[PDB]
């Protein structure tokens, strides 16, 4: 058991640089664990502790209560939008002052951790959406994997009816809505002001609601859609890279991954990048800022970004990845590990503001639940969330 072997590794250790992480079991947990098992061997009275703190709202609530406890990890998990909040509080070094060298890190997810022109996080384990589907139930009626918009609703319209219930599920929360409202033309920042209630915006919840009224979309609301697999007929989701092991080990029938569906056939569609960046607090000694340092230049190795990706569905975060023979070996053996790489090519970010936890969950995400489970009207849910979002960003 990887974590015992860790805490043996640190029980013998001098300086203990914790990681706080919100990897709550599966093939992401015991991916970071080997990682940081294989790091601890090569050091002499340093460890690195990986701490999980429940998911990633636990980790941002465990990780405020820290600086109020004065009592910070060297590293965490976080959020582009985390990131702007922990600086506010001036609470993070500068990647580059601790001489990790990001040569061949992706520009999409270094560009997304630069605040003012510097890096404050190093891409660890970023994730993009991507289409999951039932290989057997498109061949069962003879449906092509659908490359638009347009042929993604009349492919969910068409199985539906044959299946005799919705094939297109999803969770109705704010990471799915931003597939539909990215790929429909929205943008959350008009001149820097968050706008939730632009017409794409009702445009996007509106899809998503006439395709339940419809019978075409099924919203699961207990559990991941992965966690739901094996009652009623599925086609359909579009979910983060990093379920990948997870739909893998539910799925009873021949598992498929897709670029999303874009505008044209010209480009696939926009992905959300999700997972996270690691930081490295002030707080830190000196020693532990040795510690991570190390940490995140091995992490950023070809061989720990060849076997962590290949391990979980994350997207490789660096060009030497790519190259690495592991990596090589599995996609050669795996058309899927190319097609999230593909994906990761279309790729767009919620807004890093430091409320946007709170926005995206507690205001965005109860509105898109307003209208999908209770059937509020579109419009009148997604300016509710406005007026709180700019009550809160007032305040
Ligand atoms: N706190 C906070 N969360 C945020 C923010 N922006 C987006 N997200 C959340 O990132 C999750 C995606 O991150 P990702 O690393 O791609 O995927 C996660 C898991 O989601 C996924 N998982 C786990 C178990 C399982 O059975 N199935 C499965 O797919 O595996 C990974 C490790 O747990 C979304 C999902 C969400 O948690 O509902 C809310 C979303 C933010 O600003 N703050
Ligand atoms: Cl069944
Ligand atoms: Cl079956
Ligand atoms: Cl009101």
């Amino acid at each position: 058991k990887p974590e015992d072997v860790i805490k043996e590794q640190c029980a013998r250790a001098k300086v203990v640089a914790e990681l706080w992480h919100g990897f709550t079991g599966g093939a992401p947990k015991a991916a970071l664990e080997n990682l940081v098992v294989e790091f601890n061997k090569a050091q002499q009275g340093r460890c690195v502790r990986p701490v999980p703190q429940g998911g990633y709202r636990d980790l941002s609530t465990k990780i405020k209560a820290a600086f109020a406890a004065g009592k910070v990890p060297t590293m965490a998990q976080a959020f582009e939008n985390n990131i702007a909040l922990y600086l506010e509080a001036k609470a993070l070094l500068p990647i580059e002052s601790l001489g990790v060298k990001l040569q061949g890190v992706n520009l999409t997810f270094l560009n997304a951790v630069r605040f003012g022109g510097v890096v404050y996080g190093v891409p660890f384990n970023k994730s993009i959406q991507v289409l999951y589907y039932n290989k057997d139930l498109l061949k069962k009626h003879g449906v092509p994997v659908p490359a638009t918009l347009e042929e993604f609703v009349a492919a969910a319209k068409k199985l539906s009816r044959a299946e005799g219930g919705p094939v297109y599920w999803f969770q109705p929360d704010a990471s799915t809505f931003a597939y539909f409202f990215f790929n429909l033309g929205g943008s959350y920042l008009k001149d820097g002001k968050l706008v939730l209630n632009s017409k794409e915006a009702v445009e996007a919840l509106t899809l998503l609601q006439n395709g339940v009224k419809e019978g075409w979309a099924k919203p699961i609301t207990s559990g991941y859609i992965n966690q739901n697999l094996g009652s009623g007929p599925y086609a359909f989701s579009v979910d983060t890279s990093a379920g990948y092991t997870y739909y893998l080990r539910a799925a009873k029938f021949d598992l498929g991954v897709a670029t999303l569906p874009g505008r044209t056939k010209g480009q696939p569609g926009y992905g959300l990048v999700q997972g996270t960046n690691l930081v490295v607090f002030r707080q830190a000694s000196k020693e532990e800022q040795a510690v991570a340092k190390d940490f995140l230049e091995f992490v950023l190795s070809p061989r720990a970004q060849a076997v962590f990706a290949t391990a979980t569905g994350y997207v490789p975060v660096t060009e030497g990845a790519l190259k690495d023979p592991v990596y090589q070996a599995y996609a050669a053996e795996n058309p899927d590990y190319a097609t999230i790489v593909r994906q990761s090519r279309y790729a767009k970010f919620e807004p890093a503001l430091a409320e946007w936890e709170q926005i995206r969950f507690d205001i965005l995400g109860q509105a898109i639940k307003e209208a999908i489970l209770n059937k509020a009207d579109p419009k009148a849910a997604l300016d509710r969330a406005q007026k709180l979002a700019e009550d809160l960003l007032s305040s």
